[PDB]
C-alpha cells in the first residue's frame, strides 16, 4: 500500500454508489468521514475489465492488460470499505472528475486524504468514453445479478477531436451536476436504490450535507470539467483545476465563471497555449489563483504516482524529481486551504495560506512559462 492515507483527524471509509442502473445514471466512488479506520481494505481497481481498458488507453495488448492485473490486481487503498458513516455532522461535499483514460478510483490520494479532513468526495465515473472503461446495466434485472455492460475508452481522429472532446466536456459537467443532484436528493430523504448490492446503506446521508458548502475538483480532463461545471452550475461554489487541460472548452466559457478558481499545475505537462487558455479566465472582478508544483510531471495528481519504486516510477513518467508524498501534500494542503477561504469553513486549513500564494521551496506562484497580456 504506497497509497497515502489521510493526514486528516477523521477516520475514512468508502463505498460505490450506481442510480439509475442505466448508461444514463451516475456512478460515483464515495470517500466519506466514517465511524472507524479499523480496516483499510478497499480495493484499489476493482475488476478485470478496468486493466483491458488501461491496455487500450496505452495502445498496448490482451498481453498488457493481464500483465497489468497481475501487478495492481490487489492493490487496496487505506479506507475502510463500507464502513458506516460518522453520526452527527453534515459534511461539506466535493465532486471529483477523472482524467482521460482514468475512471473513478484512481484519485484515492486525494479522495481519501479529504475525507480523512471531514468531506464527503464523490468521485464520478464518466460515462462519455474518456474513462479507459465504464460499466453500467441494461435493465433492473441485469442489475439484480449483476450482469455489466462495458463501456471502453474512444480512440478518435486528429480532426474529429475539436468537437468530440467539447462534447465529451459538456457530457462531463452535466454529470458531475447529476451527481451533485442524487447527493442532494438522498441528503434529502429520497430513497434509492444502489444498483449495486453493497451493504453500506445510502440512507445514512440523510441530512448529512452541508448543503451550501460544495467544491468541484478535477484532473486534467476533469480539470476543464470543473470549468465546465462552474459556468453551468451555480451550486458548486468554488473549484480547483488540477493540472487541467483546456483544449476541450468552447471559446465562450472564459467570461462565464463566476466562482473562485484554483489551478494547481504540474511543472512537466504545462504549455503555453494551455496556460493561455488559464489566464482567459482571470478577470479584475473573480478570485483565481495558480501554482505549479515544482519538478512533478502529470501523474503526481493521480494515484499511479504510488503504485511501483522510485526507478520504474521515473522511467514511466508516473513521478518526477520531487517525492510522490511530498507533492500530493502540497497540492492537498493549498486545495484545503481555498476551500476553506470560498466554502468559508470553520477549521484551520488557513495555516497553509501561504501555499495558495506559491510559497513554499516546492512551489512557483503562478506559472514558469510566460505570456503576453
Amino acid at each position: 500500500t504506497k497509497i497515502p492515507r489521510g493526514n486528516g483527524p477523521y477516520s475514512v471509509g468508502c463505498t460505490d454508489l450506481m442510480f439509475d442502473h442505466t448508461n444514463k445514471g451516475t456512478f460515483l466512488r464515495l470517500y466519506y468521514p466514517s465511524q472507524d479506520n479499523d480496516r483499510l481494505d478497499t480495493l484499489w481497481i476493482p475488476n478485470k475489465e478496468y486493466f483491458w481498458g488501461l491496455s487500450k488507453f496505452l495502445g498496448t495488448h490482451w498481453l498488457m492488460g493481464n500483465i497489468l492485473r497481475l501487478l495492481f490486481g490487489s492493490m487496496t487503498t487505506p479506507a475502510n470499505w463500507n464502513s458506516p458513516l460518522r453520526p452527527g455532522e453534515k459534511y461539506p461535499l466535493v465532486v471529483f472528475s477523472h482524467g482521460l483514460g482514468a475512471f473513478r478510483t484512481l484519485y484515492s490520494a486525494i479522495g481519501i486524504d479529504l475525507a480523512s479532513h471531514g468531506f464527503i468526495v464523490a468521485a464520478v465515473e464518466h460515462r462519455d468514453r474518456s474513462a479507459s472503461a465504464t460499466y453500467y446495466f441494461k435493465d433492473q434485472s441485469a442489475a439484480e445479478i449483476g450482469d455489466k455492460s462495458w463501456l471502453y475508452l474512444r480512440t478518435l481522429k486528429q480532426e474529429e477531436e475539436t468537437h468530440i472532446r467539447n462534447e465529451q466536456v459538456r457530457q462531463r459537467a452535466k454529470e458531475c451536476s447529476q451527481a451533485l443532484s442524487l447527493i442532494l436528493d438522498i441528503d434529502h430523504g429520497k430513497p434509492v436504490k444502489n444498483a449495486l448490492d453493497l451493504k453500506f446503506d445510502m440512507e445514512q446521508l440523510k441530512d448529512s450535507i452541508d448543503r451550501e458548502k460544495i467544491a468541484v475538483i478535477g484532473h486534467s480532463f476533469g480539470g476543464a470539467t470543473v470549468i465546465q461545471t462552474l459556468s453551468e452550475d451555480q451550486r458548486f461554489r468554488c473549484g480547483i483545476a488540477l493540472d487541467a487541460w483546456m483544449f476541450p472548452l468552447g471559446d465562450e466559457v472564459y467570461s462565464r465563471i463566476p466562482q473562485p478558481l484554483f489551478f494547481i499545475n504540474s511543472e512537466y505537462f504545462q504549455y503555453p497555449a494551455n496556460i493561455i487558455k488559464m489566464k482567459k479566465c482571470y478577470s479584475p472582478d473573480k478570485e483565481r489563483k495558480m501554482i505549479t508544483i515544482r519538478g512533478s510531471v502529470h501523474q503526481n495528481f493521480a494515484d499511479f504516482t504510488f503504485a511501483t519504486g522510485k526507478i520504474i516510477g521515473h522511467m514511466l513518467k508516473l513521478k518526477g524529481d520531487i517525492d510522490s508524498n511530498v507533492a500530493i501534500d502540497l497540492s492537498n494542503k493549498a486545495s484545503l486551504a481555498f476551500l476553506q477561504k470560498h466554502l468559508g469553513l470553520h477549521k484551520d486549513f488557513d495555516q497553509w495560506d501561504c501555499l495558495i500564494e506559491g510559497d513554499d521551496e516546492n512551489l512557483i506562484p503562478g506559472t514558469n512559462i510566460n505570456t503576453t497580456n
